[PDB]
């Protein structure tokens, strides 16, 4: 139950092989992440500066509670 | 003359100020480049290996000579 990575298009967007697992392919932790209860503007603001699509929101354990993305503003 | 930056739909997509000019925006030097006479599997690899969609092709004194996109490919 522990966020350990994430797995995107520019991830899978040259991989021939289909059939690989999701291990080999994703960006493993750790990631850019905010806390339970960030604004619109705090996600905005981390997504320009990091120059990032998808912000996962995690809890004070460091496990995964939300998900962000630019496709959401 | 000098090869000073980049600037790419992801610096400028949440410029609402369109005024701006390109410095304040760009993303700055260094950057990811290719010898010239790179083929087109190095390319690929490095666009692959650095999780980029541009590649600036210099010369042997650092002189922008062109550019490779994943449009290409
Ligand atoms: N929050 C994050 N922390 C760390 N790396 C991230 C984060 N979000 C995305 N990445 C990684 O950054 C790279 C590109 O990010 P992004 O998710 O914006 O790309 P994308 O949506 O696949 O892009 P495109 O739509 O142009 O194909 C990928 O390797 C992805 O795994
Ligand atoms: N060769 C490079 N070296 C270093 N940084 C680069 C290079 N090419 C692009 N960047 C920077 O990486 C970020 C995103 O790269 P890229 O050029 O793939 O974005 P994009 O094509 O605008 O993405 P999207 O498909 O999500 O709109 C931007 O901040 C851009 O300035
Ligand atoms: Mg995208
Ligand atoms: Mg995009
Ligand atoms: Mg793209």
């Amino acid at each position: 139950g522990e966020l350990v990575g994430i797995i995107t298009n520019r991830d899978m967007r040259f991989e021939v092989d289909q059939s690989k697992p999701v291990s080999e392919v994703m960006t493993k932790a750790p990631l850019i992440t905010a806390k339970e209860g960030v604004s619109a503007e705090a996600a905005l603001g981390l997504l320009r500066r990091h120059k990032i699509e998808k912000l996962p929101i995690v809890d004070g354990h460091g496990k995964l509670t939300g998900l962000i993305t630019v496709k959401d503003f």
